[PDB]
């Protein structure tokens, strides 16, 4: 069999989501981006399937990885670079906040630290 890579991880987990793309899709993508190898991805995936088995929704399970899986819990939120604020999805605009110094952890709910030419805007879950 084939161990996981980020792309398949994102496809499997976001399969359980519906509706327009929201910060939950981005949280899935952040979890995939921030893992160090296939082992972290299958930790996150095993936990996700555990939480669905327990009857949690996909959304709850996704947040539950950031809370209960110890690696992702203590992980710096990933950085995305954009040419401007305009290329950040529009629905996120109202929730963007400026970003502190130091640990912008996934456990504390961060998803993306966007990099813009004038500012470093953070998006929470």
């Amino acid at each position: 069999r084939l161990p996981l890579d980020p792309t398949e991880f994102v496809r499997v987990l976001t399969g359980y989501l519906t509706g327009p793309r929201t910060a939950f899709h981005e949280l899935v993508s952040a979890i995939a981006m921030v893992s160090r190898d296939s082992h972290d991805l299958q930790v996150a995936m095993d936990h996700f399937n555990r939480e669905l088995m327990d009857g949690f929704s996909a959304h709850a399970a996704i947040i539950s990885i950031t809370q209960r899986c110890e690696y992702f819990r203590n992980c710096e939120a990933p950085t995305t670079q954009v040419t401007s604020k305009s290329q950040i999805p529009r629905a996120y605009h109202r929730r963007l906040r400026d970003v502190p110094e130091g640990p912008k952890t996934l456990g504390r709910g961060w998803v993306y630290i966007y990099l813009t030419p004038e500012g470093s805007l953070g998006l929470k879950i």
